[PDB]
């Protein structure tokens, strides 16, 4: 029974190495990883990889691991898929803990823009979570954490940290993160999965995937939203995505909305996220 070495970029930064049977399941492999982060909500979670054009997909748990990384390495990243609008309702602090590494790099990376004071802020919680109560024999008036808390560092936004470090005195490694989430949480691009696409006209937009629905950002004044009951059909064909708009009270047809991706796979990327947030967030 021949088996695949599996190499998966945890959120810590670090890198689990297993084996796999090479027919393996998607799922197969997520057990493996989810076991050895001790991770029992796991239904938030999933693996991505890299595909032959270096654009990241969600491994599926159900579909053969060869037949999605196909040419590709196996290697993945352990990542969030699902992002809670409501964190405090999660069953365990360690989903909640990974749900704060996955967002320090959301933050870092830049995927999620955040104002100077919320940097400030999630860092602190980050800081008093990891290293406990501020002390200051380790900062003096030069310090700067090894902790990446933004995508430019500035000394102003150090010394903002350790300020707002001093503030958490007594608290506790799940109570910092579950303050951390509380203001992470009302961002406005939090859990947003964002796609380049182009209108029906030919001009160029994102597309948002997230609990709440589907986010079109055409310009800073130019936003539409459609809540996932409002969404009947989503669809592809070609390099083409279509949303069915429910009809409006006392309106004789559904609204058709299409969107134009950059190539066939983008399309069907789209798409399948869609139908999974759709499912997901459709009810509780
Ligand atoms: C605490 N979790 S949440 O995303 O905020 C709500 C939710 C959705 C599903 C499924 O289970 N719970």
């Amino acid at each position: 029974p021949k088996s695949m070495q599996c190499k998966v970029i945890l959120l810590d930064g670090s890198e689990y190495t297993c084996d796999v049977e090479k027919r393996s399941r998607g799922q197969v492999l997520f057990d493996k990883v989810c076991e050895h982060l001790n991770l029992l909500e796991k239904d938030y979670f999933g693996l991505t990889y890299r595909d032959a054009e270096n654009q990241k997909n969600w491994l599926d748990p159900a579909k053969e691991i060869k037949k999605q990384v196909r040419s590709g390495a196996w290697h993945f990243s352990f990542n969030v898929k699902f992002y809670p609008p409501d964190p405090a309702q999660l069953s365990e602090d360690i989903t909640r803990y990974y749900l704060c590494l996955q967002l320090r790099d959301d933050i870092v990376s830049g995927r999620l823009p955040c104002s100077f004071v919320t940097l400030a802020l999630l860092g602190s919680y980050t800081v008093q979570s990891e290293l406990g109560d501020y002390d200051p024999d380790e900062c003096g008036s030069d310090y700067i954490s090894e902790f990446r808390f933004a995508p430019n560092h500035t000394k102003e936004l150090e010394d903002k940290v350790i300020e707002l470090h001093k503030s958490h005195r007594g608290m506790t490694p799940a109570e910092a993160e579950m303050h951390f989430l509380e203001n992470a949480k009302k961002l406005s691009m939090y859990g947003v999965d964002l796609h380049h696409a182009k209108d029906s006209e030919g001009v160029e937009i994102m597309l948002g995937v997230c609990a709440s629905g589907l986010l079109i950002y055409r310009d800073r004044l130019r936003i539409n939203r459609f809540a996932w009951p409002k969404v009947l059909k989503i669809s592809y064909k070609r390099n083409n995505f279509y949303i069915k708009i429910r009809p409006g009270e006392f309106e004789q047809f559904e609204s058709t909305i299409g969107f134009k991706l950059p190539n066939h796979r983008a399309a069907k990327r789209l798409w399948k996220v869609c139908v999974e947030h759709h499912t997901f967030f459709r009810l509780l």
